[PDB]
């Protein structure tokens, strides 16, 4: 092995400017990091700058350095969609023709009609909403009628809420399984169906930890699958295990925040493993990008950057750190959807004594997957070109 451990960090939604095909998606002008930097009157990310973020692209407060710690370039998404699954699945060596859909105006009547026909239940709601908002509005009617509250987020999900005393958990799970079957259809391709049971009285409803998720497996065996099958460790941190529906995962560490994500990364640095530690920092996307909150997004990026020196200190000569993103989600852009953007790529090992250089632009996110596979001597993915030898 060239490297014994690879630490892969997806800064979720942290895009570095509109991709060549951004027009198709209505994403002309999109620039996640750049617009955040302008909002902040300069972003304070000195550690990402030291790695060479500014060498990829100069933005307000983010300048190039003469000697970046590691190698740098950006990646272009090759798959059709810009959704949560597509980006991650491509990173791990796939190509995804069929995008997952989002539903800013709610689900098509055809889909909801079939769900009603199959379940014998009425559906109410059918809108994007937080768990709290939707229960405040509809919790009581749901309790009184035995209907189903169906709602969505800004991502590709169909959520079904029902009071635990009115709809038994096992019946709610059965319904979600029906909904999962109906949404494997490119007319309304849903990434994840989520059971959202709740308890309480009107004006005091709370969602319970009896949530169950119904996700799709990646459309192909991934580099994670190949690592696991070759007896390597694959440690998933945050939503990673969920994103891949556990495929190729040997250990999964739940996280509650970006700072907690960095704590778990540090935990894995302290573990003797051989293979991949794979972190998703999701706050950027979930709390700030979708909510179009550039101030909060900027603060989160500064908080993340300040955690990096400890990571640098713990990396060994045979460790490789890869930092990237999965799509954009520009907090100063119309609507609530992701933006089609290039993503940054930083590749650092303390064994890089002369520092790094610019890499050729990665024509698919799958170049990460290919690099990981080549490093560990496992079957190469169908897509992606390794940059291992460039490091
Ligand atoms: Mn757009
Ligand atoms: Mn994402
Ligand atoms: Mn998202």
């Amino acid at each position: 092995n060239k490297y014994k451990r690879i630490f892969l960090v997806v800064m979720d939604s942290v895009g570095i400017g509109e991709a060549p095909d951004a027009e198709q998606f209505g994403d002309l002008g999109s620039d996640t990091i750049g617009h955040i930097a302008e909002h902040m009157n300069g972003l304070q990310m000195p550690n990402m700058v030291k790695l060479g973020l500014g060498n990829i692209r100069e933005m307000k407060g983010i300048s190039k350095v003469e000697k970046p710690l590691g190698y740098y370039t950006k990646m272009q998404e090759k798959s059709t969609g810009k959704d949560e699954m597509t980006g991650h699945w491509e990173i791990m060596g796939l190509y995804i023709d069929t995008p997952f859909q989002v539903f800013p105006e709610g689900f098509p009547k055809e889909l909801l009609d079939e769900l009603e026909e199959k379940t014998g239940r009425k559906i109410i709601g059918n809108k994007p909403a937080s768990g709290t908002e939707i229960l405040d509005e509809l919790g009581q009617e749901q309790m009184e009628t035995g209907s189903l509250i169906v709602y969505t987020s800004a991502d590709s999900v169909l959520q079904i809420a029902a009071h635990e005393e009115v709809v038994p958990l096992d019946e709610l799970y059965k319904i979600c399984k029906i909904a999962r079957e109906l949404t494997l259809d490119e007319k309304y391709m849903v990434g994840r169906v989520i059971a959202r049971p709740f308890v309480g009285e009107p004006g005091n409803f709370t969602r319970t930890p009896n949530r169950h998720d119904y996700a799709l497996k990646p459309f192909g065996r991934t580099v994670m699958n190949e690592l696991k099958d070759s007896d390597y460790d694959v440690i998933a941190i945050g939503k990673i295990s969920d994103i891949y529906d556990g495929e190729g995962v040997t250990e999964s560490l739940r996280t509650k925040s970006n700072m907690d994500g960095m704590d778990k990364l540090v935990d894995t640095l302290n573990m003797d493993f051989t293979g991949l530690s794979f972190l998703n920092l999701v706050d950027f996307d979930a709390l700030f990008g979708h909510r179009r909150d550039p101030q909060g997004y900027g603060e989160a990026l500064q908080e993340y950057d300040a955690r990096l020196p400890e990571v640098f200190a713990k990396l060994k000569e045979d460790d490789l750190l890869l930092i990237t993103a999965d799509h954009g989600n520009d907090p100063i852009h119309p609507g609530t959807d992701h933006t089609r953007e290039y993503v940054p790529l930083l590749a650092y090992s303390p064994s890089m004594k002369e520092g790094g250089q610019e890499l050729p632009l990665r024509q698919t996110f799958a170049d990460i997957g290919a690099t990981v596979a080549e490093n560990f001597g496992v079957k190469m993915p169908e897509y992606g070109t390794s940059f291992l030898n460039e490091l």
